[PDB]
Formats: C-alpha cells, structure tokens, sequence
C-alpha cells in the first residue's frame, strides 16, 4: 500500500469527501484555461469585424452599425459563459477548502485521539524507545503536519496539473505547432537554471573560504586580548583581517557579474521565445493555416499552465517535508509491540499473590539505554513476612523494585512463584494489591482526594477519609480550605515533598492493599516529615508480608528477616537481632548505618551615507529597469491593434517590423538593465560589508572591557555577528533598488500609460489593482488569526498528555488511563470544533480570491461593450490594464518579501551601534607624562578594591595598599589565589578598581597611556596564542614601542630556556609550529610565554599563576625559566605550587584583600602565621 494509505486510514465518508475535494481540484483547475478561452473567443470575432472595418467597409459608420450589433449580441451571449465559469469557481474552492479542512479534520481528531491512547499502549516501550517530553513534543507536531501530508497541497497538485494538461489538450487542438513550441523550450529554461546555480554555488564557496580564514584571525586574537594589546600584535592582526576580506572582495564582484549575466540570459529566452512565437503565429494566418486570433490566448494558457505548475512545485516540497518528520514517528504510533505490560488483560492472581522470589538474576538496566551491570541477584520474601533489604548500592538493586510489576520483566534470570506467575497476570489487581512508596510521587493532581483517586478510580469517602489519617496526612487537609477537596495545580505545585510523601501514602492505602514495597522511602524527605511517614509506614503494616529498603536501620528491624546484599547475591538470611547475636555482615553495617530587540533607526543613514561609494547611477538603472518592463506590453498592445484592425494592407511587413523592434528593444535593453543594477549595488554591498567588519572588528580588539565581563558574550557569538550583520545589511542595499525597480514597473510608468486611457481602462484599474492587494492583505490575517488559537488549544491539551507520562507512577496505577483519554476527547473537541468553523472562514475567502478574477474580466468586457464600441472599440491599452495589474501584483509580494530584511537589518544596525561607540577603557591617554625615568617605576597602590570581570564574583581585594621598588620581586600568595590574581589583572587594566588606585611612582596608572603602560609591562600567558607563524614571530606577536631585532630573539630564547627547542630543530628562528602549537607540550609553552615577554625587554614582568598543570621537567624547567625572567627588573609573580615560586626578596600574604605577613622568604619561614602555616602543607 502507500505510506498515504495508513495517513488516510478508517472511517468512511472521512475517505469519500477526499474524492469530491480532488473532483473540485482538478474543475477549478480546468477553469484557468476556459477563463483565458473566452477571452481568445471575442479576439477572433474582434479580428474579424476590425479588419473588415477597413477592408470593403460599409462606408465609415454603416459597418460601425452592422458589424457592432452582431459584436454587441455575442458580448451579451459572453456575459452569460465568463459569468457561468465565475460562478463555478466560487464553489469549487469552497468544496477543495471543505476536503482540506473538514474531511482532513474527520481523520485528524481520531488520529490524535487514538496517538494519546497509544502512548498509553504503549505500555513498557515508551520508556526505551526515546524519552518523555520530546518524544511527546515532536509526535504532538508530527501529527499535525500530517494535516498538509493529506490535504491542500495535494488538491493544488491535482489543480495544476489540470490547468497544465486541460490548456495542452485545446492547445494542441486548435494549433499544436506553436503548443510543440512551448514543450521544447521548458528544458533549455531547466537547463539556464542548471548553470545559474554552479554560477551561485562554486563563487559562494571560495567567499566563504576567504571569509572563514577572517573568522580564524578574529577568533583566537580576540580570546587572547590582553596578550595581544600587550606585545602590540594588532599592526599585524588588523591587516591580517583586512586582507582575507580583501580576497571576498575580489570574488563576491566576479559573482556580482556572472549571476546577474545568467538571470539576464534567462530573460532573454523568454522575451525571444515570446516574440518568435507571435511572429510564426501571425504568418499561420497571412499566408498558412493553424492560427487565427483566439489561438494565441489559448497558447497563453498553456503558459499560465507551466506557472500554475511553478506555483505547485513549493506545495510538493511542503509535502515532502510532511512526508518527512510524521511518517518515520508514526511507528512509534502503531507498528511498536504495543501490548507490552498487558494493561487491560490477565487473569487474577487468586493464590492471593505475595510468595515471591527472584533467581540468578543479571538483568538490564531500566529502559535498556544503559547496559545489564547487574550480576547475581537472588531474593525472597513469602506471606506474612517483612523483608528487609542490607547493603544499599543505588541501580543496581533499584532495578530489584522496578521488577517487581509488568513495568519490567526479567530475561537474564528469573521470578518464581508459589502459583501463577506476576508475568501472566491481571495487571490492575497487580498494580493495586501493592502499596509502592517512592521518596518521590511524581504526579498529576488537581484536588487531594482525587490524587488519592489516582491510585484506584473505585472509591467512597468513607476510605479516603481513613487513607488521609493514617498516612499521617491528616494535618494539611485540616489546614487547607475544602479539606480533602482542596484545590491544588498540576503535578502537585503548591505542596512539599513530606506532604506529597503522605498523599502518596494515602494514595496507596485507598486500595485496600495486601503488600508494601519501598523505594528507598526514607531518602530525600524532609527531617520533620521523615518521622511523620515512617510512623505512617510502621501503621501501613498490620504484621504482612512487606519488602522494605532504606537508609535507616529503624525499618529494617521494624521487620521479620533481614537479607545481606554486600555486592549482589544474598549473603545472610536471618532475623535483626540473629545477625547482631551472630555478628555478621549485617552487624558489619550496623557499625556504619545503626540579541537586541530595540532595533535602530535614522542614525543608519547617516552611518552608510558615510559607509557607501556613491554609486547614484545605480538608483537611474533601477528607474529604467522598471520602466523597460512594461514597454513589453506596449509593443504587444501595438501587435494586437494592427493585426485586429490594420486590415490586409502591409500586415507580414508591420508583423516583421513590430517583431524586430520587440526582439531588440526587450532582449537588448532589459539583459544590460538588469546586469547594471545588479553589478551597482554588488559593488555597493562588497565595499561595506569590507568597511563595516574593518571598522567593528578594530572596535572590539580597543575593547575588552564593558564587553568581555558580558556574561551575555561569547567570542563565537561576536564572530557569529561578524558573519550575520556585515552580510544582512549587505541584503538591506540592493532590496531597496529592487523596491525602486518595481514602483517603477508599476504605477510610475502605469499612471503615464492611463493618459492615454479613455478613463473606462482607469476605473478597471483602480477597481482591481487596490482590491486584490486588500485581498491578500485580508488573506494573510484569516489564516493567521486562526493559526495562533489553534496551537494555544492544542498547548492546553498538551500540558494534559505529559503530565500523563512523566508522572510515570500513574502507569502503577493503571485505571486513570481511560479517565485521562476522557479529557482528550472534551480537550481534543475544542480545535477541532475550530477545524470545523475555519473550514468555513477559509472557504469564503479563498472563494473570493477567485471572485476577483471573474470580477477582473467582467469589467474588462463590460467598461468595454457598447459604450466604447459605438466609437469603434479600442484595439489598443486593455493589455496595459493587465499588464499593470501584473505589475501590481508583483510589487505586492517584492515589497512584503524585503518587510523581514528591514527588521532584521535594523536589529543589526543596534549590534553595530554598541560596538562603533566602544568602552573608552583600553585608548591612547595623555593626562600623565609617559616618563622615560621610570620605565620600571616604583609601582603604588592604595586604598584598592577589586571584583573580577565576572561581575557576580564579589568584591574579593578589599582595602590593600603595598610598593614595588624599580627592579625587584613582589612574590603575592592569598588564601583563595584571589588576592594574588587580581593584583596582576588590575595592573593589566583587564578591569579597573572599583576604589583606591594603582600609579607608576606620583602619577596614576587609570591615566597612563594604555599602550605606553603595554610597552613597559611584560605578560605571561597560561596559553601561547598561535598561528603558522615563524618561531621569530611565534615569539614577537609585535611590539608596542620598540623594534624586534636579533638580539631581542636571542635573549628571549636564551633567558627563557626555549633555545632547547629553537637550537635544535631545522631553520632555527624561521622554523614552524602549526595553528595552536602541534608539537608544543605545557613546558614549551610556558617557556615561550616567558620568551615573549622578554622578546622587548619588559622592566616591568607580570607571571600570572606559576603553573598550569606541570610536573616533573615540564615544571622545574619551567622555575628555572621563571627566576631567570624576573630579578633585576620589577617582577610581580602569583604563586601557586610553592615548590615552584619560593624566590622572591618581598614575598606578601594576601588574606581575603589585605596584608597578614610580608618579608624574603627566610623571614616568613621563622614568622609562624599563615606563610609557614602554606609552606608546612605543601610539604
Ligand atoms: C500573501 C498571500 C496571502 C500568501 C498571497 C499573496 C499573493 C501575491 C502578493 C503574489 C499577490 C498571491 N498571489 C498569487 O499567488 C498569484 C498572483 N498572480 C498570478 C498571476 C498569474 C497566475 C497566477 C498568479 C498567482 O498565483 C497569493 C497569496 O495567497
């Protein structure tokens, strides 16, 4: 069968009325033709009687007597047939819309219906085969898309293919030449189409290509900020960005040249075929037969077939995709096993069930998602016995509960049974008979005595009165207005988890049941409702058969025989007081348990007025573009007026001529029009989607503050905004050409073509062109306005089916199944009593989006007929009217396609905003006069408080002031490395002190130059930052006020031990390393960290966090780097692993923000504080 046969399965008339709807397609299909048939008909009777008005004429008024009664009796016979057609599609559309609403909605309810109810039997499958929530989601979708998968885009299918087929048979009939004509060029249409897309394609590919190496350069350069702002790498970096963009530049205008060629061929074939098929057409008339006037509308109809077809094609694609996402799920539907748990089947277990025990178990976990880690478990428990169960290990004797009823079934080992076995047997008796306590009910809930309902739906209130005193529960529904009534929302929301607890309790006591099971019940509660429901528990077990597990050793000889479970097996069987007597295992474990919605305006024209080229010509092509289009019509209308009403004279020579000058006019004009405003604003668009990224990108590495503290940023999520906004304000150029093109095609050449409108044609205009766009316009709205309500029904009796499935301990009570599908068939109701109404809506205004094409041509015919035909009518201008009312339409859908690619672009213009007026954080200040005399300074701070660029992260420095002298070491260590790291990462100005400062001697460090500060500051990162570059540079990633040369690379190979790496290897300093380092372990990259600080002598040296995760050489080669780079010049180091950094002439201890000991190392070993309290812990 077909996939659309199980789609559009059972009922009876819910299958019949699909017929009758695709009956009305393929009608409203024929239809297309036969309203451009009539129109055709009066073309040959108006060639006919024109020509004869210049040819033997009864004088020049006697045939403008005669020849217009028997035109004027036929319009009269006309006004019935345009009106019968008009009539028919009025209907017709109505009965589609009834098959894609109504008949649809017969299958679709029960559909839903019938998908709730197989979740439910489902039974035990739904909780392997995916997960709840989702799996509910996607299959509560899925079957709405359903609903296109069998309705409207099959009946448009059917339509087209009847308006194609139905225009081909009268277009073969009456003159299948020119019909053969219209065949062979569809191909080499399909064929230009087949190039214009390689010429999309492989110019996008290399554009993406040179823009993700742009991406690259941003992505790292921009996570290693201050690193780069501190060698002074950005005068290489900014051109490495700019010259990958250079490279788009040169491709995106190559593509800029060779789509718009390709799109301006394609019209070229359709202006040339339309203009050698009129000129064949009229040559099988002057000389030849075949053809006459009407022949040509016929023909036209062929076309309007291929269109009718075009417009299909995107609800065949719709429908794929709703073949897509439903027909795959649907098996977890029907086609799933389906009868797993035997939900409504199985005979009582009358041996009154309870003699219960497990064998060589080995079992699966639950919804065997995860392996079998269970290995050997054995189990007893008979009538009139408490098992208590020792040696708690989590799943792996959680899958020994879950077990325990047709939830899970074993197949690696065994159940046996005094009896009948629990596999085969009733499954709402199994369900009930046991009380299963969970330390979470998770469950639906609307009053408490309906909860309690929800573990037996047979009750009176004479038991749910005593569950609710003897699960304890009584104190609540004493406080709570309506008692046990009381109103409570769903999945219990306004009650705790010891209230929740005593429900359940409540809940499982309403059954009358026989036996007690317990999830670890004692886990998770609340310490006062934990001994109110272990009474309740205790009361719950009238000396029966119970299996109990828990955290506390209370239940457990609360009890009548202990099982032992050290691992898996049973260990020891015996009583409580046996196993303490004895002094085993179970005495063993006595001894240890007892994006930017305020989108911008104006400013953007003032920033691309000063971004954009000023390609003005661009704006006079799209002007003439525009016009162009309707000068087809006006050399068309001037075919059809000589060839109507030329007579004989010249007729072959004016067809030529008129033929030259179409051929050329359109196929010359329109391909250099089209070519030219598409390469004008390409070359708009490739010069700022260039200046904008240069500019933002630029802006963000002259800030890091204010946007990198952003928890709402992520390097990724800017370079997403790189890509995005560079090319969506890119889209925001040529859209508004093309809005200038088509003003143009429309009214602005329309109106001074109605100047020769003898105002008949004016008010023909003016009637349909606003209409239709209203039409539409209140199209747009009916499909909407129910599409919003609908999904907010179908979101209400959605909260409904996952509060059915996620409250898993309802399929342990198994009764409320049916009771749950009786609230879908009320909530399911609701939409489709909406469904049933839309049907309705839709069809009248779908029938009146035909009515405006019977209206267009009525009108035509009748502003025409009598009045203008007493004058002889015009031969000239209708086919303007619908050319422009084509035009209209066409405006209609270009300007509502770029209503989106405003927005958008305006959202984009607020991101570009932020980021053109920066942080003024990171600039070239002057206030402070850039001494040379202290390049090494005498480095203050005081009064400082600090709180991380993780704004939350507290103010942790808090009131320090301490020195550093010109050469010498400020070794910090702090009691949460805190108060050392932020010493550092102020100086870096990474962030500012929220009070006190920081100053180089007398002169402040929040006012120095940031990139003079960055010439004396050195910087040793955790991570080298790392493109191809040669090892030379993969040391100096530039420098902010010096000049790399020979030396520089020598010392900072030396001093930081690197040279073992760089004296070794091919090429030396040239040699290479790959992106991101491929042969560089932690102790090379540490050391080449210590190199490019050192790489432009720093007189001031920052060591932020003295390893990474080193040992061995990887860490003691790096200490013999670290002290190598400091001494000598002002080094501030944060310890770490104090078996590293212990070298320091000032050492201080930073506790929570201030000073609690300083001094040389030697002098905080003999102060017994907290600096040896830190040394005699790391050894
Ligand atoms: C916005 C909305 C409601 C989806 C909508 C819009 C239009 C436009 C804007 C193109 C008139 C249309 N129009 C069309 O699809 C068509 C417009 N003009 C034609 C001219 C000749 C042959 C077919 C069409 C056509 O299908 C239909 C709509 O349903």
């Amino acid at each position: 069968v077909s996939v659309l046969t199980m789609f559009r399965y059972a009922g009876w008339l819910d299958r019949l009325y699909m017929l009758v709807g695709t009956l009305a397609a393929i009608i409203h299909g024929v239809a297309l033709p036969l309203m451009m048939l009539i129109f055709g008909d009066m073309t040959d009777s108006f060639a006919s009687v024109g020509n004869v008005s210049k040819n033997s004429t009864n004088m020049s008024e006697a045939d403008k007597r005669a020849m217009f009664a028997k035109l004027e009796e036929e319009m009269t016979t006309y006004a019935y047939y345009y009106t019968g057609i008009g009539a028919g599609v009025l209907i017709v559309a109505y009965i589609q819309v009834s098959f894609w609403c109504l008949a649809a909605g017969r299958q679709i309810h029960k559909i839903r219906q019938k998908f709730f109810h197989a979740i439910m039997n489902q039974e035990i499958g739904w909780f392997d085969v995916h997960d709840v929530g989702e799996l509910n989601t996607r299959l509560t979708d899925d079957v709405s898309k359903i609903n296109e998968g069998i309705g409207d885009k099959i009946g448009m299918f059917f339509q087209a293919m009847a308006t194609f087929f139905g225009g081909f048979i009268i277009g073969f009939t009456r003159g299948w030449k020119l019909t053969l004509v219209i065949l062979a060029i569809s191909p080499v249409l399909g064929l230009s189409a087949g190039i214009w897309a390689k010429i999309l394609s492989s110019f996008t590919d290399k554009e993406l290509h040179a823009y993700a190496k742009a991406g690259a350069v941003a992505e790292e350069v921009l996570a290693a900020i201050r690193t780069v702002i501190a060698f002074g790498g950005q005068k290489k970096e900014l051109e490495r960005y700019n010259n990958n963009l250079e490279e788009a530049k040169r491709l995106g205008i190559k593509k800029a040249i060779t789509a718009n060629i390709s799109m301006g061929a394609a019209f070229l074939l359709i202006y040339a075929s339309y203009a050698l098929a009129f000129w064949y057409g009229t040559s099988l008339v002057i000389s030849k037969e075949y053809s006459i006037g009407q022949v040509l509308t016929v023909f036209f109809s062929v076309l309007i077939g291929a269109f009718s077809v075009g417009q299909a094609s995107p609800n065949i694609e719709a429908f794929a995709n709703a073949r897509g996402a439903a027909y795959e799920v649907f098996k977890i539907i029907d086609n799933k096993p389906s009868i797993d748990s035997f939900s409504k089947s199985g005979h009582k277990p009358d041996n009154i069930q309870g003699n219960l025990e497990f064998k060589n178990i080995h079992f699966s976990y639950p919804s065997r998602k995860e392996v079998q880690i269970l290995k050997g478990l054995n189990l007893k428990v008979k009538s009139g016995q408490t098992v208590a169960l020792v040696g708690n290990s989590g799943c792996g004797k959680s899958t020994t509960v879950q077990l325990m009823q047709r939830l899970y079934d074993p197949l690696d080992g065994m159940v046996s049974i005094d009896g009948q076995d629990i596999r085969t047997i009733n499954v709402r008796y199994l369900r009930e008979i046991i009380g299963v306590v969970s330390q979470e009910p998770v469950l639906f809930a609307t009053t408490i005595a309906e909860n309690i309902r929800y573990g037996r739906e047979d009750v009176t209130m004479d038991e749910i009165e005593k569950a609710v005193k003897e699960a304890n529960a009584y104190d609540f529904i004493m406080k709570l207005p309506h008692q046990f009534d009381t109103l409570v929302g769903e999945r219990g929301a306004q009650l705790s988890g010891g209230q929740k607890q005593r429900i359940a309790i409540a809940r499982a006591l309403v059954r009358n049941p026989k036996i007690l099971l317990l999830d670890e019940a004692t886990s998770a509660l609340d310490t006062e409702s934990e001994a109110v429901v272990q009474a309740a528990l205790d009361k719950a077990r009238e000396g029966r058969t119970t299996i109990v597990i828990a955290h506390r050793l209370s239940t457990v000889r609360n009890a009548d025989v202990i099982a032992g479970f050290d691992g898996g097996v049973i260990v020891e069987q015996g009583n409580h007081d046996e196993l303490m007597r004895e002094k085993g295992i179970y005495f063993k474990l006595v001894m240890t348990q007892t994006d930017v919605p305020p989108a911008s305006f104006w400013r953007i024209l003032k920033l691309n007025s000063t971004e954009w080229p000023y390609f003005v010509v661009g704006i006079f092509c799209a002007i003439i573009n525009g016009g162009l289009q309707p000068a087809f019509s006006v050399i068309f209308s001037k075919v059809v007026g000589v060839f109507t009403n030329g007579g004989p004279p010249e007729t072959q020579r004016q067809n030529s001529n008129l033929f030259s000058l179409l051929f050329l006019i359109l196929g010359i004009i329109s391909f250099i029009t089209f070519f030219l405003q598409g390469f004008t604003f390409g070359k708009a668009g490739e010069i700022l989607t260039k200046r904008l990224r240069y500019m933002v990108f630029k802006s963000m590495l002259r800030q890091d503050v204010s946007w990198f503290d952003d928890p709402k940023n992520t390097t990724g999520a800017l370079t997403t905004r790189l890509a995005n906004d560079a090319a969506q304000v890119k889209g925001a150029t040529g859209s508004r050409l093309a809005v200038i093109f088509q003003n143009i095609a429309n009214l602005g050449t329309g109106i001074i073509i109605s100047l020769i409108y003898g105002w008949q044609l004016t008010l023909l205009l003016l009637a349909i062109v606003p209409i239709i766009a209203i039409a539409g316009v209140v199209e747009m709205k009916m499909l909407s306005g129910q599409a919003l309500k609908d999904k907010k029904e179908l979101e209400g009796s959605g909260k409904i089916a996952t509060e059915a499935i996620e409250n898993f301990r309802t399929v342990v009570s198994l009764t409320r199944e049916q009771k749950f599908e009786t609230m879908y068939a009320q909530s399911l109701q609701i939409p489709y009593r909406n469904a049933m109404k839309k049907a309705h809506v839709f069809g009248i205004t779908f029938s009146f989006t035909q009515a405006m094409m019977y209206f267009s041509y009525a009108a035509c015919f009748r502003f025409g007929a009598y009045l203008v035909t007493q004058q002889l009518m015009t031969f000239e201008n209708v086919l303007l009217v619908f050319s422009a009312i084509v035009f209209g339409a066409m405006a209609v859908g270009q300007v509502s396609s770029f209503a989106p690619d405003y927005a958008k672009a305006t959202v984009s213009a607020s991101h570009i905003i932020r980021i053109i007026e920066k942080t003024p954080e990171i600039d070239s200040y002057s206030t402070q006069g850039l001494k040379p005399n202290m390049l090494e300074g005498n480095v203050q701070f005081s009064g400082v408080v600090f709180n991380y660029p993780t704004r939350p992260s507290i103010p942790v420095l808090q009131g320090l002031s301490l020195e550093v002298k010109k050469g010498q070491t400020l070794a910090l260590v702090g009691s949460s490395g805190c108060g050392k790291s932020t010493v550092v990462q102020l100086l870096e100005r990474f962030y500012d002190p929220m009070a006190g400062s920081v100053f180089l001697d007398g002169k402040e460090i929040k006012q120095l130059n940031v990139q003079w500060l960055r010439a004396q500051l050195g910087i040793v990162s955790q991570e080298p930052i790392l493109f191809d570059c040669s090892i030379a540079e993969n040391i100096a990633y530039g420098d902010n006020s010096r000049v790399v040369s020979y030396e520089e690379i020598v010392r900072a190979a030396k001093e930081a031990n690197i040279h073992q790496f760089i004296d070794s290897l091919p090429d030396k300093y040239n040699t290479r390393v790959g992106d991101k380092g491929t042969q560089l372990s932690g102790g090379q990259k540490q050391r080449i960290a210590i190199a490019r600080a050192l790489v432009r002598q720093p007189h001031i040296l920052l060591l932020d966090e003295a390893t990474s995760a080193l040992d061995t050489e990887s860490e003691k080669v790096v200490q013999e780097a670290l002290d190598k780079a400091r001494e000598g010049r002002t080094c501030i180091v944060i310890a770490h692993r104090l078996s590293t950094i212990q070298n320091a002439d000032l050492i201080v201890v930073i506790q929570n923000g201030k000073v609690k000991e300083h001094g040389t190392h030697q002098q905080l070993l003999a102060q017994k504080g907290i600096y040896f309290s830190m040394v005699s812990v790391q050894a």
